[PDB]
């Protein structure tokens, strides 16, 4: 049921969207949060879908880190989605403000193959400091699954569709 996206490959879709109204209307099986190893969900994209949750994400979380431990960066784990969607899947990029290995994004995307369909967002990307271009070269290139992106900010949304 997604609507109003661009083709960019066989299996690679994008559209100037807020994510979180995205689920919303959607209700997708799999929503994707640009997660940090500690999921916690603070800022940009994971701020924003928690906080659509009314705090729900981060409850459930707090649990799982206390039972199992951080991520690893490049990884990530199945939660609910709570009112987005079926599935949350927290996958962890490099976040180059903290001076983490770019190399890493392409084991990040990896993980978009054990779905066969997501809504997500550009991973490494935003508040996490890569280049989108970047991080969009690396997911088509990549992900074999049906991805759906969705960008937020238009001007970006621009750039990313001209310079493709
Ligand atoms: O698509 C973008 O412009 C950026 C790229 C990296 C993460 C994206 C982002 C960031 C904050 C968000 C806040 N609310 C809703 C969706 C949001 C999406």
């Amino acid at each position: 049921s997604f609507s109003g996206y661009l083709k960019l490959t066989d299996n690679v879709y994008i559209k100037n969207a807020d994510i979180v109204e995205e689920a919303k209307k959607v209700k997708p099986t799999v929503v994707v949060n640009a997660a940090n190893v500690y999921l916690k969900h603070g800022g940009g994209v994971a701020g924003a879908l928690n906080k659509a949750t009314n705090n729900a994400m981060q409850v459930e979380s707090d649990d799982y880190i206390a039972t199992n431990g951080p991520l690893k960066v490049g990884g990530s784990c199945v939660l609910s989605g709570h009112n987005l969607a079926k599935h949350c899947l927290h996958v962890v990029g490099p976040n180059v403000n903290k001076g983490e290995d770019i190399q890493l994004l392409k084991s990040a995307y990896e993980n978009f193959n054990q779905h066969e369909v997501l809504l997500a967002p550009l991973l490494s990307a935003g508040i996490f400091g890569a280049d989108p271009i970047h991080s969009l070269r690396v997911c088509v290139d990549t992900v074999r699954t049906n991805v759906y992106l969705a960008v937020f900010d238009k001007n970006l949304y621009d750039k990313l569709v001209s310079s493709f």
